[PDB]
């Protein structure tokens, strides 16, 4: 398939225009056409936000996924709600792995504690413009367990938890109800292998 | 008065305020900072909260389909910020393009099938239009399948910077699974077309 590789490319320079929590960089460089030459410098501005773990919570036994409802306000120009139904999530710190990051992330987000996990796809949200990168997991789960709204809440992280049928959420994706792309992928890879994952677990 | 829109979620824009957007970084592509409150599951509303999201428009996705061949034709274009975590900077992708001012997703994604591809898109049917990463982006892409005839594989006007590659449908999701192709677009569009195939060929039948 891909022909060319790293050597075919020369990064000329990296420069931070910006850096706050997160950044937004630019990249400087030269590279391989597709008729040999080289092409002149390009440049792209790249955001740089580090990487993600996902965990999709599925009940094999009542055949149910545990959806994260969380305020996202970037969505907020193109959605008409804010609110989003979500795939348990973090971002990747210093050395961790993506199985811990989120298994972790099951617990703080939806209070339920996975047993058997398994990888599932790792995507790039959008290589065009941001360098952010998502790693799937599927996380063996019992919904019945999964956490309610907190008393006091964490005014960063605000999660309401929703239990749903395997069906019912998948329908949700196709109908545009469920748009955010890990969980559209997550859902859409449970839809075409659930059966496989149900006979394997329990 | 008309009652209100159904939402599968709690809270609606009424539930939430913009205190206001503060220009971080200017650029063709910004980084702004949504500085905001909203209410709490809890019922009560929060203090200000701070985000810093990426500006950057939004995109056009087609997925080019051939279902009497049943194959798809693919995209190969560099795209450096897949460097620092990909084997390789070079993916294989969805024909795609910038959605701008008074321009339908269906306007680009025929406009960039030609000048990407060199193919003359039919039919078209909306499949999803996604967020690629909400929490930090606020870019939204719509995908499309387009009806077309893989025979008509070429050079196209970028062939310098894009080159197509025509493979079998199973091909290309086979890839997917193995990681081959993991950008989000291509991704979902693979895997709806994994889920449809056979429906939308009868239909384009
Ligand atoms: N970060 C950037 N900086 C500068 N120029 C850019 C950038 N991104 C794209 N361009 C230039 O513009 C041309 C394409 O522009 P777009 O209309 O934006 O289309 P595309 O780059 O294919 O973005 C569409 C697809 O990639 C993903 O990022 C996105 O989610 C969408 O699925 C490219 O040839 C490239 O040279
Ligand atoms: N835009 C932002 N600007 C500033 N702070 C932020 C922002 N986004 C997150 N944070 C801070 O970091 C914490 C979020 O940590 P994570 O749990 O790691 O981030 P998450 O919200 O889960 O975003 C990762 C998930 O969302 C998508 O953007 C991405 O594709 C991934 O699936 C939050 O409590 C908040 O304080």
């Amino acid at each position: 398939p891909v022909t060319f590789g790293k050597n075919d490319v020369e990064i000329i320079a990296r420069e931070t225009l910006y850096r706050g929590f997160f950044s937004l960089d630019l990249y400087r460089f030269r590279h391989r056409l597709f008729n040999g030459q080289m092409s002149h410098e390009v440049r792209r501005e790249i955001f740089e936000r580090g990487h993600a773990a996902v965990l999709l919570p599925f009940d094999p036994v009542r055949d149910e996924v545990v959806l994260i409802e969380q305020i996202r306000i970037a969505a907020y120009d193109t959605s008409e709600t804010p609110w989003l139904l979500e795939m348990v999530a973090g971002m990747i710190e210093e050395g961790e792995s993506v199985e811990d990051v989120a298994r972790r992330e099951a617990i703080e987000e939806a209070g339920l504690i996975v047993k058997r996990t398994k990888p599932v796809l790792s995507f790039l949200a959008s290589p065009g413009g941001t360098s952010e990168r998502s790693s799937i997991m599927v996380g063996e789960v019992d919904a019945t367990t999964a956490s309610g709204i907190h008393g006091l809440a964490d005014e960063n992280e605000d999660i309401r938890v929703h239990v749903v049928s395997r069906e019912q959420a998948y329908q949700w994706v196709e109908e545009g109800k469920i748009d955010n792309a890990a969980s559209v992928i997550a859902l859409q890879w449970l839809q075409l292998h659930h059966q496989a994952l149900k006979n394997e677990w329990a």
